[PDB]
């Protein structure tokens, strides 16, 4: 009765975008349907159609992701992920994920990611986000926070896509977490959507200029008017230097009629929570943010760098795709990394799962072992493992998808 | 008028912290006065007085705190700081803590550490806490958390105390930040307190067992019964600990599983609790972090070479200390998991910060990347900060001491 | 200065319309007032009109009801009634009452039925409807609960009513108080309002199948996204099935539904079936309130048309203060089988209003509490008790589709 | 390790009852436990014990209660049903069970009756939700009466408890035989329900006690409330009764005609309280209704013939007792309103159910038909279920008796 | 790069207006912009513009406002007043005050005002609140009248927005002499203050209208309201503006909004903080009532402003004031008042009171007590006795109300 199968035309693709806003208890956002088109690729986006409409979808785009150390690799970015409930428990979504998974290895991605919403099918969550919030009148900095000679505007969406892109692609290597964005997820990360306009207001757009003219940060905002305490609802505020990156806070936290700010998504380590003098006054929530489930362990283990030189021996279980079982040395470092079958004896097991969730450098392997959810076979092993697989720089939630 | 002394007897005892409640907006607690007094050194606590009242305080408490690597150094545990609002603008603070540092040097103390309610004093935040609710109804466990074949008492605190401090002896020295607790310290942190009652319950005492009678973990948690409408009776949970993984997930999974319990709530938690990676459905364990404790360095070498570093680290610090221009200098940090050693050098620096973010990074709480990033700290030469903040690091995050 | 007069034409039909929802406050509802269109008799839609505005209004649909025992009778479902507040305390609706009841009685139907928003005028409160909620992670069956190997699927409103309607004509015998639906009923209680949109969401239809086809139960529900923590809920209008199985089943897939925390029900049965299914009562919510008034015009047949859940042979003693012409001594002699009711000159066994024999009818409210509260008078001892239970009966009446 | 056995001496007794409460996440309250002693058995309060607390309890008061048809039988008031976290997966509870079960029919009670709350027992061991209690609330202003109703010469005057004592037993004596689910009340059972608990103090205010008097001066009617000062005053209600309808109606139109109250609440109503028909304006007064009393039949014939039916039946019933299998069987039940019987019986079945489904039934507040066309009740014969449904009603609905 | 200058045409009229609503976080509502536009003087709206967006916007309606005694008087309505948050502190609002308190002068209005929700401005350049509202609500079953307050007669009709424009001016006309603070009401302005905006709509419903008539049949009194439906038993309506010509009328006409069925409560936002239906009620506690800032006045012309009013007692008094922001309005002022007569001039003679112009303007309209900022120390007295006699003449029985919206 079920087939499962691609996307055929644009009338199955609205159609399967849908079903999919339709599981998840929604209407179809039509604006936000049309502009993701744009970079949609029809052959990833899988699902299950009973002859008269979808009953299941799976997808992904083709995006590309920074790891720790700055190399920029492919990686299947998932999404649309729903089963009908009236289909539920008939094991549709085990055999999207089985299609899926071996779709994204044979396209060279060594890791897919998802946005929480898994474990067993390899999913780990691997980088967690903070929604900062406060008073903005509480918000001083401390008084060593140089602000700079520059300058800013409120611009235009064009205007911002001329200047925006340069300034994120210069600061994202740095930034493990952050993807690519070509003009076309710009043009869905930038859309003023119904359904955040709802929320709070119409999108606005902000550039820090240098003394010189030259852009050096940006700020993406909306405002929420007073409905009683009016809010400013911050999606992104990045600069290439310490001084663009306060300044462009501070003229938000500045702005009259203005008493709370919210920044959803931020980094666990946004330098926002170590420029406000009084950190009581930034709330600080963390939540999940994107899971990871590993491919082809070896090349996403030799494609990262690690924070401190590591020689360790992995035994690695991968229950729902067994082949990705063994036993793997992982020699790494700054400079350096190489990962491939050893039969040399093991000093850690863990799943594909938990060695995912520390992929990012966002979760300790040290404290999955206190947990009881990963061993130690050889003393000292997970210690030194741990510090190598973290990160100076926290990983942090990309654009949505 | 004012005069700068140390409490001399019991009543100047009684009336210093009654002062020091009053600033704070809050009736003396008399419970909680009695208890701390045991292990209250009176020429430890300074304030001034003007004849009639203490109009400020400034105190501290001579306890050991658990470094980076398992060593417990001695430390001054900083507390009662009040100024009357009467009492303001005179500079009463700077001169108390001017005295307070200098005793705490003169005492051979390493370190001053303060929990968060003065960085111009050189305190810097160096562990965060973590406040963990939901409802304990969605808290399941992942499936592989073996849970064991432990058993568990409700118990006096009496009988608590019998076992709860051997085990919590073996644990702390791979949770940095915690503090030794003595008998004293142990019979204030199981007070009945009256305030906490008001809020809660009478505190209760969990010891959980193996198989073999060991008594391998235990709880501390107060019952907040239902108050609406509709359930929704709390468990407020003071303290988890575990010599294994199996003891510590099933003395959660007891209080998690407790009938008529609709809510948990866990204040002071580890930012790296391993409760928050048991649970099966993270966004059902809510994790709010804010300020814990505040490091005070007082001697820089020492205290960097009391503590181990995640990984080997050669590197010069350029300090500066403006409140106490004496401890600034240029330092060659050397160390490992291993080893570590910090002295004087005439090297070239590679970075410069202020002993207030020194302070802030020692107990691996804080990256000293991202202060350089936010431009509170300087990169003198490339890749020097990135290494260094990989080594402050720790692979366990510090955590909160009980409260002082 | 004022004219009692029916709705000439279709303008004049949306101007009557437009002056009800104004009288409460709301915007004229346009995709309500042109589906209701299809079933609204233009002579049944009667008010007062000052030459340029409707300045209060009284309507009634062609409808019959479920009486206890299975009989199906016409009745008068009284809708659409205001006064605007500018022409209160004229008279004005007890003329229009008079009008009304007098024309329900020439179209030969025994009774009027009301959703309580009256009592002087006869009617009584004889249904009560029970607005259920819960935790739907709360809300576990007792473990002996078949689910049967039934299926579902979510479908398109046209899909939907070529199956409900079967489903619903062959349930309601057993549910006194429900009444006959047309196509044109069905297009109003299956209408995508914007009204309940913007309280929840788009409505959407469930049919539940057995394993062999056929379609034995339905739902009809609308979701309300989290707009917070999670908060999801889902509004249920309707659900029901042919046989235990479908109808446990329908419910199962409201409340296993991913995403949902909270469920609610407006407008069940106080003894809804989904009530007894929940094996931690206290988690099913259950707040009681009236539902349908029911005003008896002809009352030796009103009382002739219903069955009785045990046997009995009592004289009423009925006072009609509204219409006097009702007011009669009676002797109903009824029961499983039969129903007789007509003038006696022997002794009385009860003295009761039209408003409270109204009450009874429907078996929703004891004869025998109305008198423990001194509303009703018992004349001769132990004729309270057999008819209390007789006018009771063994499933409570419920409230039909809004109107 | 664990003892079962019952309570030893008055020491016991207090540990027993603390542990309960304990249980309940809430501290023991002494005056409910001081009081409630004077009708406690010692014999019938079991419970586990390992040597140094009380880690399962179940109890049973001697009560009697009025059934449909006026009859007052023994009833064991089960009561203090607890297992301590600590202990449960055990088995404690069934044990508790089948002991405290067989010694009710050993006593000659026909079945037991126990409060719907979050108890531990809820819906098992064949107890069944016979009895639902209503929660009547609304603004005072709101809360007209209909014009018809006779409130009558009476008078009222607020009194002491023991003034209250000496006229409301007659007043309720003369009104429980037509109110099936009420208890009968000795002195010390109106000394509990009387008490100016401190736990009640906490939520509202200090018990009254109002008695509604004839013309001739003889005492005909009488409530129980506790003020809630404005902190919006609110009067929650324990209990109105009166003799005929005019005391019942004058003494609520007193409460709620009260100076500077503006909401009232009665927590604990009949679903069919006589109030909810004086009222004018229905919706005034909300309505939530929820479990009150499980039914737990354990002599299945004496227990049918011990009641009168709304109707003639003859009816064969196929009931299945899963907990206590020598229950299982075929009965035959002849009654009406005016003789009952009913033995075993090899005749062909009409209806099947459970004992427990047969007691939510039993006390005429849940109809049997309905059971059957939710599926938990099965017609076997065509016809049979229509009229043992009405026959196990009654034209008075079931109501709460006072908590135990 | 910036540019002080006016609007141009009505394509710089809506980008103008756009600035303004985006500086105050909203999107701009172009059934009131469209609205206003019928009374809005284009070369009174100046600005800031940066040569492709207003950056700062400053604006003024020509308005007549009826003073304590019943003259009604020329005033500059000020309005728009906005920064872009990118420019300021850079001296932009100082420039447009000046310009636009000098442009005020050169038409002969003697005063400017300015509502208080416009917080850019508030408490500078000499402005002072003059003028509070009163927003009042309550449970509308607690709001029975007194039993001697007489209703009258007369009967009331719901009608549409123009049969209310054709009786209600007439009945505005006749009652707003006794209302200091009121402003006049051209039709373009009844047309800006009847209008059914979709900023009210969401927050409670359509604009409905209300007419009150005599036994005769004249109309003698209005209500402008909305409904808000129960949402979630809690209807409410919002009151925009009840008038009546006599107290029958108006009595009469708050109790057919008080006895509506349906509605649980009612909110009447702008009202008089001397409210007759604060006193029709017979239970105070009943109706709350919370004092806010309703209309900050600007003094331009001292001398003519001081005597274009009359004064609820004599008073004889000179008067030091201070204008820091306009020093050639600073000067000592004799001013010789009474309930019929007003005139104010420059003297040589002895200082009684010395106080700024923004403290003037504050007791001008009489809503704020002069002896008050004196014992509060923002008034000094100069010479015993003369504050008290002073504060009571610059006060008035009725007190000043807040206008319709600008």
């Amino acid at each position: 009765e079920l087939t499962l199968r691609t996307i055929a035309d644009e009338d199955d693709y609205e159609s399967y975008m849908a079903s999919a806003y339709s599981v998840f208890l929604r209407d179809p956002q039509k604006d936000e349907i049309e502009v993701n088109r744009k970079f949609t690729e029809l052959d990833r986006m899988i699902g299950f159609h009973d002859g008269k409409k979808w009953v299941a979808t799976t997808g992904a785009f083709s995006r590309h992701v920074v790891l720790p150390g700055g190399a920029v690799v492919p990686v299947a970015a998932v999404t649309a992920v729903t089963v009908s409930p009236t289909h539920r428990r008939r094991g549709l979504l085990t055999t999207m994920m089985r299609h899926q998974l071996a779709d994204i290895r044979s396209r060279g991605e060594s890791l897919a990611m998802l946005f929480a919403s898994y474990g067993r099918f390899g999913y780990g969550v691997a980088t967690e986000s903070a929604e900062l919030s406060g008073q903005v009148r509480e918000l001083a900095f401390r008084p060593t926070v140089d602000l700079g000679d520059g300058t800013l505007e409120e611009v235009s969406a064009e205007t911002f896509l001329a200047s925006a892109p340069a300034i994120y692609d210069a600061v994202i290597p740095g930034l493990p977490g952050q993807m690519s964005r070509t003009p076309e997820w710009w043009a869905s990360w930038t859309l003023d959507s119904e359904e955040l306009q709802k929320e709070s207001g119409k999108v606005r757009f902000v550039l820090h200029y240098e003394s010189d003219g030259t852009a050096s940060g940006f700020a993406i905002y909306r405002p929420k008017p007073g409905w009683g305490n009016a809010e400013l609802h911050v999606q992104e505020v990045l600069g290439t230097n310490p001084r663009s990156y306060a300044r462009t806070w501070r003229y938000l936290l500045d702005m009259d009629l203005v008493r709370k700010i919210k920044y959803h998504g931020a980094s666990v380590q946004e330098e926002l929570r170590y420029l406000v003098a009084n950190h009581p006054s930034l709330e600080c929530v963390v939540s999940d943010a994107i899971q990871v489930r590993l491919v082809d362990i070896p090349r996403a283990l030799a494609q990262r760098r690690y924070a401190a030189d590591v020689d360790v021996v992995l035994e690695v279980t991968d229950d729902f795709l067994p082949e990705n079982s063994g036993r793997y040395r992982l020699r790494g470092g700054l400079d350096h990394a190489s990962c491939e079958i050893t039969t040399d004896d093991a000093d850690i097991a863990l799943t594909v799962r938990d060695l995912g969730s520390v992929y990012m450098g966002g979760v300790s392997l040290q404290v999955l072992a206190s947990a009881g959810l990963v061993t130690e076979l050889r003393a000292g092993a997970v210690q030194r493992a741990a510090t190598a697989f973290g990160w100076p720089v926290a990983p942090s939630a990309p654009d949505d998808f």
